[PDB]
């Protein structure tokens, strides 16, 4: 169909009132004698006395102004008839639209906005978005907002672009730098219409942009002198504090120092840890040092951040080691041994080791000067008295021919302590240790342990066991040989199974009585006792749990 033309009324009608809106007229008005009147939301219902028509001319007036931000449109109906009563007259639905006018300024949803952006951000990266509202007619100049920057802190250089239409904030081609300016605080303005700058006061808010930190600054040592100082024989003491400076955000892992030993500490003498409060590398000892051995313990360390460096600065960074000298102070220690342990090798044979020979010494030296010190040497824990120690020259000599088979000998080594006391006050007592390693010679033959034993009549076998006290290879496995004496007995008594140091023996005939069984037990070297190894074996009759039948 066709839309109706609505009269255009200007909101906030200054005047003069009563305001002439328009004039409705009927053509069937010359025949009859038509009056005029009006009815709808705006005259007879919500609200009344806005408009009214003269009952004859058809002229519609207005008597009160109105706000378009309350009454967008208005649908009324036009009926106008004579004073008789007129029934079939189609009333046109007149409509009346109130035009809009910029009667309200744009306003921010907040009096203060807050945003944040990383340092070294690529250009045209979105920071945040401010926003405001205009209660006027949308899609008209009276509602088109135009955002502008009034002022900026610290004003220069300009690192921010404000899209005046969207309110979105962006970073410019000039790169941001937190170390230059860490935070930006801004005052903004919003305009309507053509976004034109006049001298008219418009509302304004504020924006506070915080710049976030990135690790884009290498650490630097500030210490003028880097020399350490430590005493001899000390532990757990502070060597040096390396004061390091970093530009990045204090407290962050981008600012916290980090240390690693480049060289000079795979001996493990130093431990380093970072003081998170002053940013000092605290290096400390974890091992005593002997000045008489090491007069300087210089070393190097490389510096960095707990967090990795930003890509922007990588490979421009050459890890350059930093040297730091350390000196050791001397201290009096008195007499000592060059070695707490001496190894002395002796033999069980009279052909080399002789009872009463000198076999070594234990000279005590004043640790500080290194010269032979006057001391009083003394034996200690010589369980079988193998040694004589001269109290004056510390010379050591045999008191017995050393017996490798001695129960006091262990691992083939006979351990003996020694002590030295210093002259002058105070008496310092230090202990030495001598490992006497004895050469084992084949001086023991395999002998039985139970040469006289008595078995039962129901016994299955016999267990003869030998014993060569020598250590390998002068004992090793034995070779058992039952010999034919008396004759035939080699057959009467047989070997069943043999081990290294024993053999299981069974008699074939199984007669009840004593038998003297001669063996020849031989070493692993072939040696065998001069004595006849004879087994005197008596077979009695065993009653159950009764041993032998002791008579009737
Ligand atoms: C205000 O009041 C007015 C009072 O009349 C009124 O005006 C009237 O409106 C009518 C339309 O609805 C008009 O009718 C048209 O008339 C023309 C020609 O008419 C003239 O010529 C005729 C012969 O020459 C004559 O007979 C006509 O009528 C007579 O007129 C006298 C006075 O002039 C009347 O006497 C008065 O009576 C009083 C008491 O009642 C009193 O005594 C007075 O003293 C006395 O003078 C008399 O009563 C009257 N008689 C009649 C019968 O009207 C007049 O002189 C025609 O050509 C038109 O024809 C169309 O309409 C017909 C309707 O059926 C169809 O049959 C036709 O075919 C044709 O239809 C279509 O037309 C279109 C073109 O328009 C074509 O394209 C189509 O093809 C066609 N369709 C087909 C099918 O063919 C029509 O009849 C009337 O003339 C007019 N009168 C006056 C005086 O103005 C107003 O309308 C009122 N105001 C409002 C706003 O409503
Ligand atoms: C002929 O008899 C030989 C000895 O006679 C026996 O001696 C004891 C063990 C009793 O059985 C007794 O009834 C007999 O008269 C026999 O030689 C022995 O044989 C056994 C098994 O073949 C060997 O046992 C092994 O012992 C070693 C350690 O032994 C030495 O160390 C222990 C301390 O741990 C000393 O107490 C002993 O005196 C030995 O000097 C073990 O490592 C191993 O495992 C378990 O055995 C021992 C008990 O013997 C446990 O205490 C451990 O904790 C382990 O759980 C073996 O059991 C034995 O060494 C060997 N020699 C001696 C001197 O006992 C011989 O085998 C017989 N003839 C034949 C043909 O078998
Ligand atoms: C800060 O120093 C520590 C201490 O050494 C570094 O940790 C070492 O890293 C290397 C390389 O992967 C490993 O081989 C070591 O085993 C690590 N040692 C320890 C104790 O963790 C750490 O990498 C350094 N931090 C930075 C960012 O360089
Ligand atoms: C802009 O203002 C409207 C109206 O309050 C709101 O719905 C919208 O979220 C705002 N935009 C932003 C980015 O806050
Ligand atoms: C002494 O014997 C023990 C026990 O088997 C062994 O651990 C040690 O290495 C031996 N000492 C030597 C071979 O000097
Ligand atoms: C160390 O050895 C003994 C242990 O008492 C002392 O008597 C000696 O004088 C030295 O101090
Ligand atoms: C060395 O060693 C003994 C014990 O082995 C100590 O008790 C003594 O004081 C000496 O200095
Ligand atoms: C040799 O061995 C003893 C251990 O029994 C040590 O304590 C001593 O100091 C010496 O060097
Ligand atoms: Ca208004
Ligand atoms: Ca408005
Ligand atoms: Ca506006
Ligand atoms: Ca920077
Ligand atoms: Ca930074
Ligand atoms: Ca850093
Ligand atoms: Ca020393
Ligand atoms: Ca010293
Ligand atoms: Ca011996
Ligand atoms: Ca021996
Ligand atoms: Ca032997
Ligand atoms: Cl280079
Ligand atoms: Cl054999």
């Amino acid at each position: 169909r066709w839309a109706p033309i609505p009269c255009s009324m200007l909101e906030n009608s200054l005047g003069p009132f009563p305001l002439f809106l328009q004039q409705v007229q009927s053509d069937t008005a010359q025949n009859y004698t038509i009056y005029y009147s009006i009815r709808g939301p705006g005259v007879d219902q919500e609200p009344r006395n806005l408009f009214y028509v003269e009952r004859d001319t058809g002229n519609l007036y207005c008597t009160r102004p109105v706000d378009r931000e309350q009454y967008e449109s208005f649908e009324i109906i036009a009926f106008a008839t004579t004073p008789d009563g007129y029934t079939p007259e189609l009333p046109l639905p007149l409509i009346i639209k109130i035009e809009d006018i910029n009667d309200n300024e744009p306003v921010f949803t907040q009096d203060v906005f807050v945003g944040s952006v990383e340092e070294l951000s690529a250009a045209h990266t979105l920071v945040m978005k401010i926003n405001a509202t205009d209660a006027d007619e949308p899609n008209t100049l009276n509602s088109k907002i135009s955002y502008r920057i009034v002022s900026l802190e610290p004003a220069y250089p300009p690192v921010f672009y404000l899209n005046k239409d969207t309110g979105e904030i962006y970073t410019t081609s000039v790169t941001l730098d937190r170390e230059e300016h860490s935070s930006y605080t801004l005052t903004v303005e919003a305009r309507d219409g053509n976004g034109e700058v006049t001298d008219k006061p418009v509302k304004q808010a504020q924006v506070q942009i915080r710049i976030l930190d990135v690790n884009d600054n290498i650490p630097v040592v500030e210490n003028k002198v880097l020399e350490g100082m430590v005493e001899e024989n000390q532990v757990n003491v502070e060597v040096t504090r390396i004061k390091v400076f970093d530009a990045d955000e204090i407290g962050s892992d981008n600012w916290l120092a980090n240390f690693t030993f480049a060289s000079g500490n795979e001996g493990g003498y130093f431990h380093i840890e970072t003081d998170a409060q002053t940013n000092e590398g605290i290096v400390t000892l974890i091992k005593e040092v002997d000045y008489e051995e090491m007069k300087n313990l210089d070393f190097s360390v490389i510096v960095a951040n707990k967090a990795a460096f930003h890509k922007s600065i990588r490979s421009k960074y050459k890890p350059t080691p930093i040297p730091i000298k350390v000196k050791v102070k001397n201290v009096k220690e008195g007499i000592h041994f060059k070695s707490s342990v001496i190894s002395i090798y002796v033999s069980e044979s009279m052909d080399r080791s002789s009872k009463g020979q000198i076999i070594g010494n234990f000279q005590a030296f004043d640790e500080d000067t290194g010269l032979p010190a006057h001391a009083r040497y003394v034996k200690l824990e010589d369980r079988d008295n193998w040694i004589s120690v001269d109290s004056v020259t510390s010379e050591i000599k045999l008191a017995k021919l050393p017996d490798f088979e001695s129960r006091y000998v262990q691992n083939g080594t006979y351990t003996v302590k020694i002590v030295a006391i210093s002259e002058d006050y105070p008496r310092k007592t230090i202990t030495g240790t001598v490992l006497i390693n004895v050469e084992d010679i084949n001086d023991n033959c395999p002998t039985l342990i139970e040469p006289v034993q008595t078995i039962c009549h129901d016994a299955e076998y016999v267990n003869v066991t030998a014993e060569d006290l020598d250590g390998h290879p002068n004992s090793g496995p034995f070779s058992f040989s039952v010999i034919d004496k008396p004759p035939g007995m080699a057959e009467k008594w047989k070997i069943a199974r043999q081990e290294s140091t024993s053999v299981l023996l069974q008699q074939s005939e199984k007669k009840l009585g004593r038998s003297e069984i001669q063996f020849l037990i031989s070493d692993n070297q072939g040696f065998s006792c001069p004595e006849k190894q004879v087994l005197t074996l008596t077979v009695c009759e065993c009653l159950h749990g009764s041993g032998c039948r002791e008579a009737h």
